């Protein structure tokens, strides 16, 4: 069902969005905010593009908008300290998009 499921995660993003603790992954990471980060981090992903991704009907199936979703937050804990702010939005972020993945039933 292609529109209940754009739909659906266009519902989705838009909560995550608006979310207080989004701050950190609404844009792409500059590199004037971390120099190194494209080498790095090498499927860097953000809310905007998650976006840009939905619009364009990139995520054909669930698993892939998932897949770049739970990707924001790993790459968070791959590049920064494991004890820092944007560590501690992206697991406060993380807990909240699987409040509404269950709600939506996209996950058990
Ligand atoms: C676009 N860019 C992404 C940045 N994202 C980011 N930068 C770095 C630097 C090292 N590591 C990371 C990391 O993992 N991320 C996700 C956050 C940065 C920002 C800064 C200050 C703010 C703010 C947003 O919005 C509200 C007010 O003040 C905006």
């Amino acid at each position: 069902d292609p529109d209940q499921l754009y739909t659906t995660l266009k519902n989705l993003l838009a909560q995550i969005k608006s979310h207080p603790s989004a701050w950190p992954f609404m844009e792409p990471v500059k590199k004037s905010e971390a120099p190194d980060y494209y080498e790095v981090i090498r499927f860097p992903i953000d809310l905007k593009t998650m976006t840009e991704r939905l619009r364009s009907r990139y995520y054909v199936t669930r698993k892939l908008f998932v897949a770049d979703l739970q990707r924001v937050i790993a790459n968070c804990r791959e590049y920064n300290p494991p004890d820092s702010e944007y560590c501690r939005c992206a697991s406060a972020l993380e807990k909240f998009f699987y409040f509404k993945l269950k709600e939506g039933g996209l996950i058990d």
